[PDB]
DNA sequence: CCGACCGCGCATCAGC
DNA sequence: GCTGATGCGC
DNA sequence: GTCGG
């Protein structure tokens, strides 16, 4: 919060460019400018001062000139006022409902909530889902329920099979005191890099976590990744729990340490380590890190035994989750 | 000045 | 059906 | 929008 103004102002500028504008590199850009002014330990006092943080150029350091002097930004001002752009900005609100669809359904003259609703045939599954737990995703989850959380899918996911093994991470993991959604990491022996053992592996244990009322509703499944809807059980008379947002990635055994590193994040902690992996001539996915070939081409997987591998590979002093939430 | 900007799973669709 | 491109979200 | 080279 100590220059939540100016984090707050880039952040709904990054959104406007990705939601409205669909421009993904300037959303990405104000993005990184508002992770790097939200870590640095100053009040900061100009444009100028600003500009010397990598990730903030000549018209971010405008930008804070401007709102450090009038508290506000007048292209913000007037994007708020633009009927076009605030029904787009809405309609991306509602999980499914990207920049593309969100454009669409306005030109459809279908712009809010209450159109939407009327409208629900127009809709794929993800955005009906989306719309019915509108309100509920914009829920946060307290890390006390994310424990409850834990506990129910640990315990039902040893039921199954106890060679599985869950982790929960996302920001969770980083020690976040509270949650957006609930991301899974899952294993088993049976699938590896090598070889698919046993089939269903990810199905049985949504299978057990909808058999238990716990996964409610499904966004999308495949083999390995599951996207959908959980909720805790309550107590009698007690009013229920939010629905909330729930992830699961099956990750071949041997391949954790990158799965884990992936599914921590954060989103731009993965970016920056990625982009600086292929300046240090390597890549980095969920599955692998691999060393680029004198011409671009990746090579063969690297060996990894922990987390601490692959930030050695790239040459970065180890970072624990805690200090990933970029 | 100017490409390059992380990397990928699932749903949905166009074209054959 | 299939492949491949796009949207969306992670 | 920013940056490296
Ligand atoms: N490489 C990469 N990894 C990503 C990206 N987006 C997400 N991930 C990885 C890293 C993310 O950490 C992880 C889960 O994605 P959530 O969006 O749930 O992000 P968080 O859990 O961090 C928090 Cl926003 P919370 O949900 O508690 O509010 O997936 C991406 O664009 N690129
Ligand atoms: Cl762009
Ligand atoms: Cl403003
Ligand atoms: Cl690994
Ligand atoms: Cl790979
Ligand atoms: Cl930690
Ligand atoms: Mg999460
Ligand atoms: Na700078
Ligand atoms: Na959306
Ligand atoms: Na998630």
């Amino acid at each position: 919060t100590l220059n939540g103004g100016i984090t707050d102002m880039l952040t709904e500028l990054a959104n406007f460019e990705k939601n409205v504008s669909q421009a993904i590199h300037k959303y990405n850009a104000y993005r990184k400018a508002a992770s790097v002014i939200a870590k640095y330990p100053h009040k900061i006092k100009s444009g100028a001062e600003a500009k010397k943080l990598p990730g903030v150029g000549t018209k971010i350091a405008e930008k804070i000139d401007e709102f450090l002097a009038t508290g506000k930004l007048r292209k913000l001002e007037k994007i708020r006022q633009d009927d076009t752009s605030s029904s787009i900005n809405f309609l991306t609100r509602v999980s499914g409902i990207g920049p593309s669809a969100a454009r669409k359904f306005v030109d459809e003259g279908i712009k809010t909530l209450e159109d939407l609703r009327k409208n629900e045939d127009k809709l794929n599954h993800h955005q009906r889902i989306g719309l019915k737990y509108f309100g509920d995703f914009e829920k946060r989850i307290p890390r006390e329920e994310m424990l409850q959380m834990q506990d129910i899918v640990l315990n039902e996911v040893k039921k199954v099979d106890s060679e599985y093994i869950a982790t929960v991470c996302g920001s969770f993991r980083r020690g976040a005191e509270s949650s957006g959604d609930m991301d899974v990491l899952l294993t088993h022996p049976s699938f590896t890099s090598e070889s698919t053992k046993q089939p269903k592996l990810l199905h049985q244990v949504v299978e057990q976590l909808q058999k238990v009322h716990f996964i409610t509703d499904t966004l999308s499944k495949g083999e390995t990744k599951f996207m959908g809807v959980c909720q805790l059980p309550s107590k009698n008379d007690e009013k229920e729990y939010p629905h909330r947002r729930i992830d699961i990635r099956l990750i071949p055994k041997d391949q954790y340490y990158c799965g884990v590193l992936y599914f921590t994040g954060s989103d731009i902690f993965n970016k920056n380590m990625r982009a600086h992996a292929l300046e240090k001539g390597f890549t980095i996915n969920e599955y692998t890190i691999r060393p680029l070939g004198v011409t671009g081409v990746a090579g063969e997987p690297l060996p990894v035994d922990s987390e601490k591998d692959i930030f050695d590979y790239i040459q970065w002093k180890y970072r624990e989750p805690k200090d990933r939430s970029e």
